[PDB]
């Protein structure tokens, strides 16, 4: 069936390609590291030499790479064949250099399609998989149907930052959830306490977030921030514990110094009886 | 019933009351903030002028309070009346500080033990409700029945610094979610997307996460981080991208910069091609 390209063999690729081939489709790939294609190429893939030449092979081109700045220095070497191809990048980097990245691609007479994947390779064409999608939607609808091989699609719009920016928005959370574990996790060991006796807690932690932050919508949309049950002052005081507690363990003091500052800024701010949504006060763009 | 003594009237030491009287018990009540005390003093509880008169109330004294500093302000003008008594604080401070303060409160011949409740106010008493405890295991058993009322009470051993420990492990994650959910809200607001467009993706967010970290324990126990899925020079690469993102939107670069510099710190110590569970080796404490 139809013929796709992808460029980029690192573990999202690599899934990718293979749930492309178990469904009918050809798939032409490139690589930086040749090598990277040999599983794949056995599974029934074909490599070719030069991204010029991965470019050419199809309508569609899909980018699994690790920044912006790597479709630059693979494109770049393939501008002549981008004219009437859809490009569709599933790769990190920052909503403005995704917005710069379409114009430059668009000049060079493509279509671009922005999108973030939002499980691991694991995951990839399984049903928990969802890809956040962004740019011209009648383009988007012509290639719905492969793209939804690889996970349940969701066209956010047609502005082209808008999966970039779901993305990261995503990304902040799991990555700082990821440090967080990590952190506690280290408090714990430093004192000699085996890992094993503290995650059931952790993992109650967490599952019952989605229940504390509910509420919080609410407060932060409004600017409704009452501290009756909980304020900035005891809460800022905690944060400065864990501090202290972090030094006196050796462990990182960069994050939770991180997380003092939001307190801090907002005591400054007069947020000491506030709720902590009213950090949100602080860590939010000046409407001015 | 038995007469127990609560220091400290703030949000979740009124819970604590009102969840001892409801079940019997008799509570006497002491605070810098006397006028605080009605709610608690109408649904049963008996007001005291002085923090000595409320340590010599009862065996048995609750401390909710924001630091422990404060519970030698308030107990530095009882001392005499210490002998004898068990204080059970419940209140945030390091684990050193929490030490310290049992050995000053041993000194004047009373009992200490540590908790730290983990559950809001509002939940207190219910079925959620559990609490750390660490300290002399007699004498927790001894009070064990009046606390559970309050919690699940998870005894965690005897060094006092446990319940401490726990506690601030557990705020550690607390702190960064709710930090992480108000920067990745403000980097939407920041753009003009309503917040309710988002939420649904951030609460399957955390409740997904037990899922993506049940793995990587076994990983940290045993220093075995295969970057084969997932790599920290591509994870490092997006805490940059958050970080740019970030310095674009004008919203708060503390906490995106903190989380990048555990990716450039395993990095530098050449985990680049290694799982993300390896900047455990950059956080941990040296051997
Ligand atoms: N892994 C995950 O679970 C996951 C999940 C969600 C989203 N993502 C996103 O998916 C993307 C791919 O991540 P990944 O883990 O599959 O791969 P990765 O480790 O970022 O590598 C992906 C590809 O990028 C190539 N590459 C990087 N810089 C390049 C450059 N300057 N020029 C040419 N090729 C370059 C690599 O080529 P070489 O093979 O030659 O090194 C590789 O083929 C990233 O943007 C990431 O944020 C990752
Ligand atoms: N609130 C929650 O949802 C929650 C969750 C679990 C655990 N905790 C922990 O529970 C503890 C209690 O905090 P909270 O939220 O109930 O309220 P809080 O704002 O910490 O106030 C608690 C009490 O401390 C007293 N206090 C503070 N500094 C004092 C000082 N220097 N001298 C004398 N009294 C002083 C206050 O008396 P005044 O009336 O004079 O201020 C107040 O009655 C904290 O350590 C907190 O970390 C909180």
């Amino acid at each position: 069936e139809s013929m796709i390209t992808l460029i980029g063999l690192g573990p999202m690729g690599q899934a990718m390609v293979r749930v492309l081939l178990e469904n009918g489709h050809g798939v032409t790939v490139w690589n930086r590291t040749a090598s990277r294609a040999d599983g794949v190429v056995a599974a029934g893939a074909v490599r070719v030499d030069t991204p010029a030449d991965a470019v050419a092979a199809s309508e569609l081109v899909l980018l699994s790479l690790t920044d912006y700045a790597a479709m630059y220095d693979i494109l770049g070497k393939a501008e002549e064949a981008l004219t009437g191809k859809v490009i569709v990048n599933l790769s990190s980097d920052t909503p403005e250099k995704t917005r710069e990245a379409a114009e430059w691609v668009e000049a060079r007479g493509a279509k671009f399609i922005a999108g973030g994947v939002m499980v691991p390779a694991a995951l990839v064409g399984k049903d928990e998989a969802y890809v956040f999608y962004s740019g011209p939607a009648d383009v988007f609808e012509k290639h719905r149907e492969a793209l939804a091989l690889i996970g349940r699609p969701d066209f956010l719009g047609e502005d082209v930052r808008l999966a970039q920016l779901f993305y990261q928005a995503q990304l902040d959370i799991f990555l700082n959830s990821l440090s967080a574990f990590m952190h506690a996790s280290a408090l714990v060991r430093s004192a000699g306490v085996p890992l094993e006796k503290f995650w059931p807690y952790a993992k109650d932690n967490f599952e019952s977030m989605g229940f504390y932050l509910e509420p919080a919508v609410e407060q932060i949309e409004k600017g409704d921030h009452p501290g009756d049950e909980a304020d900035v002052i005891m809460m800022g005081a905690s944060a400065g514990h864990l501090v202290q507690a972090s030094r006196d363990a050796g462990i990182d003091v960069a994050l939770p110094e991180a997380v003092k500052s939001h307190y801090d800024r907002a005591i400054a701010a007069g947020h000491g009886r506030s709720s902590w949504t009213s950090l949100f006060e602080i860590i939010k763009a000046d409407r001015k």
